RNA sequence: AAGGGGACCAGCCUAAACCGUCCGGCUUGUCCGGGCGGGGUCGUGGGGCCCUCGGACCGAAUCCCCAGCCUAGCCGAAG
């Protein structure tokens, strides 16, 4: 079962990250203590779309940060 | 059962794409979701979106009116 990590996790995996595990451990152990949420298309936006505002902003920074290199140095 | 002879006869509304608006969630938006509206309904495949061209006839199973009918009756030839 397919499921989207909220958290680092001991060897599963990486917090952003979709991971496959047994239906149980999913339903019974990490949903329930919020460390991840069902892998569905639904929410896959949702990461998919947080991905690409985490790289805007961040991209947008090293724009803005050497657009005043530029204007000292010189 | 198909087929043939007949009775009767009638076909429609949505979901999804996409668009709009209200609402709440927390992981702040090109977000996810739930309402309502618009759009759409097909098998010669159809629809959405994008370009070019083209710009009154139909019509309800709903509603209203009326005939007709039902729920009392009446006239009715000649010892
Ligand atoms: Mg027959
Ligand atoms: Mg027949
Ligand atoms: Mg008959
Ligand atoms: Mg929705
Ligand atoms: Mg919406
Ligand atoms: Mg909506
Ligand atoms: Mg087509
Ligand atoms: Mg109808
Ligand atoms: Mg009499
Ligand atoms: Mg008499």
């Amino acid at each position: 079962m397919k499921v989207i990590l909220l958290e680092p996790l001991e060897n599963l995996g990486d917090v952003g990250q979709v991971v496959d595990v047994k239906p149980g451990y999913a339903r019974n152990y990490l949903l329930p203590r919020g460390l991840a949420v069902l892998a569905t298309e639904s929410n896959l936006k949702a990461l998919e779309a947080r991905i690409r505002a985490q790289a805007k902003r961040l991209a947008e920074r090293k724009a803005e940060a050497e657009r005043l290199k530029e204007i000292l140095e010189n």
